[PDB]
């Protein structure tokens, strides 16, 4: 049967981004790898098994997958190379993602409005918003 996390699954193509650098530079991730990063158009793939979320990001720069409960805490690898703790939640109806590292955090938002999923990423202060369409 349905459930209200049936939404995000598919296949997603990157259209717009908005401040990505600027979160970057936030998050500390140098210039060769935010020059390279911010030039990719990545796919995102959602899929859902049982309790079981999968989100793939697929670009030339990388490909990262993750699997996840909601709620229960995973340890990721982020494309950047940091080392993360991460718990993703269901609030209402927005996935937000939080990642801890080195006494920092960041928090990454996935939403549906209208037909797009977005992104919203925020680093103390500095927010970029990426907006995906379906494949
Ligand atoms: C903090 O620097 C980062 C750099 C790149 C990525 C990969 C990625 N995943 N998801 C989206 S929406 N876009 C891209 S390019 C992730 C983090």
């Amino acid at each position: 049967g349905s459930h209200m996390c049936d939404a995000f699954v598919g296949t997603w193509k990157l259209v717009s981004s908005e401040n990505f650098d600027d979160y970057m530079k936030e998050v500390g991730v140098g210039f060769a790898t935010r020059k390279v990063a911010g030039m990719a158009k990545p796919n995102m793939i959602i899929s859902v098994n049982g309790d079981v979320i999968t989100i793939k990001s697929e670009s030339t720069f990388k490909n990262t997958e993750i699997s996840f409960i909601l709620g229960q805490e995973f340890d990721e690898v982020t494309a950047d190379d940091r080392k993360v703790k991460s718990t993703i939640t269901l609030d209402g109806g927005v996935l937000v993602h939080v990642q801890k590292w080195d006494g920092k955090s960041t928090t990454i938002k996935r939403k549906r409005e209208d037909d797009k999923l977005v992104v919203e990423c925020v680093m103390k202060g500095v927010t970029s918003t990426r907006v995906y369409e379906r494949a």
